[PDB]
C-alpha cells in the first residue's frame, strides 16, 4: 500500500510495444553523465520479440553509440545457436546489429550435456549462473547489500514477463530461485505448464528489486489471476510467486492487454 504501479490496458501489442520503448528511451534521454550506459535486462517472448524489433527500426544510431547495456534477465541454458534460446530470439530481432561490448554474454556449456534432465542438471545450472554472476558483478555498477559482505548489481530497466503460472524471468513457482534471497542469479526448472523443459538461469528477486524501473508486458486472459494476484492490496489466493514485485524499490510500470487486464482499471 506504499506500492503503486503504473498500469495501462493496452488495445493491441504495438501499443504495449510502444510504451515500453517511451520508458526506455527516456532513461537514456534523463542520463546526466552520457558516457555511461542504461542497463538494461530482456526477457524473453513473443511479447518482448515486437519491442526489440521496434528499437531495431527505430533507435540503432543511439545504440550503437553504446546508449544501453543489455544483460538477459533470464535465460534457458541451451545452445546459443538454439531457436528457443532468449539470445536467439534477441539477436534476431535486435542485437545482431548493436555493438558486441554492449551486450554481457552468458557461456551455457557447463549446462548443455544435461540442462534437459530436470533432476541431474542442476550442478551444471549452478556452474552457468555462479560464471554470469561474476560477470555482472563486474560489468555492471554494483552496490551493496544492507547487512551482508555482498554486493547487487544496478539494473535501470527490467523487462519482464509473466507466466500463466504466476512467474516472472525464470523464478518459478517451486525452483530455487522463487527463495533464494542469497545469490545475483539464481537457477531454476520450469513449472509443470511451462516450457521448454530445459533448466534455467535468471537474475533473483533481489535484483529485480533493486532495479531502478521495472517493466512488465503481459497478454491473456490466462494471466489475469497474475495480474490480481500482484496488485490486491492484502494478500489473495491463488498467489502468485511474483508478488514480490510488491517489494520492488523502483518504478513498477504494468502493460497489458485486455484479458491479462480484466477487472483492474475503473
Amino acid at each position: 500500500t506504499s506500492f503503486a504501479p503504473t498500469v495501462k490496458i493496452c488495445e493491441n501489442l504495438s501499443q504495449m510495444s510502444f510504451a515500453a520503448r517511451e520508458v526506455i528511451l527516456a532513461a537514456i534521454d534523463a542520463r546526466v553523465d552520457k558516457s555511461v550506459p542504461v542497463v538494461l535486462a530482456l526477457s524473453g517472448g513473443s511479447t518482448p520479440k515486437r519491442l526489440y524489433e521496434e528499437l531495431h527500426e527505430k533507435d540503432l544510431a543511439l545504440l550503437q553509440q553504446h546508449a544501453v547495456q543489455f544483460i538477459l534477465g533470464d535465460e534457458r541454458l541451451l545452445s546459443e545457436d538454439d531457436e528457443q534460446s532468449n539470445f536467439s530470439m534477441a539477436t534476431k530481432a535486435l542485437l545482431r546489429d548493436v555493438p558486441s561490448s554492449d551486450v554481457i554474454s552468458i557461456d551455457r556449456r557447463a549446462a548443455l550435456a544435461t540442462s534437459k534432465d530436470e533432476k541431474g542438471g542442476l550442478d551444471g545450472a549452478w556452474a552457468v549462473a555462479q560464471d554470469y554472476e561474476v560477470k555482472l558483478l563486474n560489468c555492471l555498477p554494483c552496490k551493496q547489500i544492507n547487512g551482508t559482505a555482498k554486493s547487487v548489481p544496478v539494473v535501470d530497466i527490467v523487462l519482464l514477463g509473466f507466466g500463466s503460472d504466476g512467474h516472472t524471468a525464470s523464478i518459478f513457482p517451486d525452483s530455487v530461485a522463487a527463495t533464494d534471497e542469497e545469490h545475483v542469479v539464481s537457477v531454476s526448472f520450469p513449472s509443470p505448464t511451462m516450457s521448454p523443459k530445459v533448466w534455467r538461469v535468471t537474475l533473483s528477486k533481489t535484483v529485480i528489486q533493486y532495479a531502478k524501473h521495472v517493466v512488465v508486458l503481459a497478454a491473456g486472459k490466462d494471466k489475469n489471476w497474475v495480474v490480481r494476484g500482484v496488485l490486491s492490496e492484502s494478500p489473495t489466493d491463488p498467489l502468485p510467486v511474483s508478488r514480490f514485485l510488491r517489494d520492488c524499490r523502483g518504478s513498477v510500470t504494468l502493460l497489458l492487454d485486455p484479458g491479462a487486464g480484466e477487472g483492474v482499471c475503473a
